[PDB]
Order: structure tokens, then sequence, then C-alpha cells
């Protein structure tokens, strides 16, 4: 689980509510983004593991799955 809208989650889940495998935060593969370790280097945006670097309601990430940009990650709310 992560607390409130999981801004501080840092745990290494990786999977998202569908089951898609998320892209790691320093790759632009399938999906390009501005969401990097580079830009954004105090958010935790290591390997490809959830996070939220842009205050969202869930840990999310962008997905392996090139048809389908982010997804929120399989964690539930503590
Ligand atoms: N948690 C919700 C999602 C919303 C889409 C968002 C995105 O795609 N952002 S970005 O790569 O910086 C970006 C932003 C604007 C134009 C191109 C790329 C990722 C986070």
């Amino acid at each position: 689980c992560y607390h409130g809208n999981g801004q501080s989650y840092r745990g290494t889940f990786s999977t998202t509510v569908t089951g898609r495998t998320c892209q790691s935060w320093s790759s632009m593969t399938p999906h390009r983004h501005q969401r990097t370790p580079e830009n954004y280097p105090n958010d935790g945006l290591t390997m490809n593991y959830c996070r939220n670097p842009d205050a969202d309601t869930g840990p999310w990430c962008f997905t392996m799955d090139p048809s389908i940009r982010w997804e929120y990650c399989a964690l539930t709310r503590c």
C-alpha cells in the first residue's frame, strides 16, 4: 500500500491495475515523456517503479504497452 496520494511511496512495485508493466522513467520507449529522473531528481524515479511525480491521486507509471501511455499502479491506499 501507499500513504495519502502516494507521492512518498518508494517501494519496488512496478505493475499497473490492468496488469501491464511499467516503463522505466529514464526510457523514452515506447512512450516519449518529460517525467525523467533528469528533470525530477528528487521524486524517486528509479528503474520502472510505481511513483507519483505530478501530484496525482495514486502511484502510477507509463506502460510498456505501446497503445496505453500511462496507468495507475495495482497498489491500494494504506
Ligand atoms: N499522472 C497523469 C499523467 C498525465 C500525462 C503525463 C504526460 O504525458 N506528461 S509529459 O510526458 O510531461 C508531457 C506533457 C505534455 C506534453 C507532452 C508530454 C504523465 C502523467
